[PDB]
This record gives structure tokens, C-alpha cells and sequence, in this order.
């Protein structure tokens, strides 16, 4: 997250870190045994780390649980990033508490102008590289479909939305991928892609979660 703020320990209780020897992507806990992330975060050997603040220090609220199963969206296209969503099942159910909690799925899509909370352990610099130890946060509005399409000609599908600031300075970044965009207490987006971080006229692009609620629910019901 570039241009954000320190969230505060365990204040984003649905935020998970995906670890394969190191943090490599975010995700969102949606029930005691399932995480939503980005399909482009897929790999084998995932340990889901819940209850994290500093990802380099054991601070006492962590739960580390291996994945038992990954399910990349049936229609994910890694070239266009259309349908950039995957589900991860935990080998055991997480213990839910005030610091480790699921986030509600949308009942309805969100509209441009809605404020949302974006979070992660990704790069905090738009030029160069500095990766934080503690969780970072950014409040950002959803942008209109027309603004998003103007910023990225030929690239925005019905499964994507832009959020952030056209002027630059505030955005998600590499290492935030897969993490949450929460609006009004609902998971509306997944950190997906863009062009660089926090550059003028290049806002972040997010997977539009409301389009996937039926698939998420029916996948969970049979897996
Ligand atoms: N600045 C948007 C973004 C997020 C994650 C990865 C690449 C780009
Ligand atoms: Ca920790």
C-alpha cells in the first residue's frame, strides 16, 4: 500500500497473509474454513496466516493453517486477468474471535463513489521498494466505470472495477495482491492489477466480488 497508514494490530480481522516460506499475497477470510484471494496468487504449498500484524514477529494472535485445496475460477485468464479470483480451503477451521473474523460477502454490488478500505503488506513505494512488517491500510473510493476504462483502454471487463485516486500517490501495490477491498462492511473487491503503483491516471484495478457470490457459495457447498 502506497500512501496509506498503519492499520493497527488486528483491526482488519479478516485479512490473511498467504505464506510459502514468506508472505506473497493477501486474502480474505469468508468463513471459518475458506479464504478468497486472487487467482494470480495461485501456487502450491500455501500456509494461511490469520491474526497477523507484524508478519516477521510472533505477537500472540496468529493462527497458521495449511491449505487443503485451491480452486482457481473456472474462467480465469492469466493474460487479461479476467476472473482474477480463487478460493482456498483450510485443512482445519480457524477459531473465530474479535481479532480473527470472517468478512461478509456482498448482497449487492457497490457503486462508484463508495468508500472502501484496502489493506495489505505490499510495497509502500511507487519508485523503488520498501516492504512493511505491519499491516497497512488505505481508504479509497470506487471510480466510475467510464473513468476506469479511460485509464485502461481495451482492458476493463465487467468483472473489474477501479478504486483510488487519479491524481496518484495513494494505491495498492505489489504484495497486496489477493487482499481485500471492503465497503460498508462487505467484501466488494480483491486487489488484482494496474500499471505500477500510485502513478497519475493509473488507479488500482480490483476483481468485482459481487459477480462471484453465486460461484463462491455453490463451490463452498460442494467442497
Ligand atoms: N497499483 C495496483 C496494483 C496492485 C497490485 C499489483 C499490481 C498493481
Ligand atoms: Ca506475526
Amino acid at each position: 500500500i502506497v500512501g496509506g497508514y498503519t492499520c493497527g494490530a488486528n483491526t482488519v480481522p479478516y485479512q490473511v497473509s498467504l505464506n510459502s516460506g514468506y508472505h506473497f499475497c493477501g486474502g480474505s477470510l469468508i468463513n471459518s474454513q475458506w479464504v478468497v484471494s486472487a487467482a494470480h496468487c495461485y501456487k502450491s504449498g500455501i500456509q494461511v496466516r490469520l491474526g497477523e500484524d507484524n508478519i516477521n514477529v510472533v505477537e500472540g494472535n496468529e493462527q497458521f493453517i495449511s491449505a487443503s485445496k485451491s480452486i482457481v475460477h473456472p474462467s480465469y485468464n492469466s493474460n487479461t486477468l479476467n476472473n482474477d479470483i480463487m478460493l482456498i480451503k483450510l485443512k482445519s477451521a480457524a477459531s473465530l474471535n474479535s481479532r480473527v473474523a470472517s468478512i461478509s460477502l456482498p448482497t449487492s454490488c457497490a457503486s462508484a463513489g463508495t468508500q472502501c478500505l484496502i489493506s495489505g503488506w505490499g510495497n509502500t513505494k511507487s519508485s523503488g521498494t520498501s516492504y512493511p512488517d505491519v499491516l497497512k491500510c488505505l481508504k479509497a473510493p470506487i471510480l466510475s466505470d467510464s473513468s476506469c476504462k479511460s485509464a485502461y483502454p481495451g482492458q476493463i471487463t465487467s468483472n473489474m472495477f477501479c478504486a483510488g485516486y487519479l491524481e496518484g500517490g495513494k494505491d495498492s501495490c505489489q504484495g497486496d495482491s489477493g487482499g481485500p477491498v471492503v465497503c460498508s462492511g462487505k467484501l466488494q473487491g480483491i486487489v488484482s492489477w494496474g500499471s505500477g503503483c500510485a502513478q497519475k491516471n493509473k488507479p488500482g484495478v480490483y476483481t468485482k466480488v459481487c459477480n462471484y457470490v453465486s460461484w463462491i457459495k455453490q463451490t463452498i457447498a460442494s467442497n
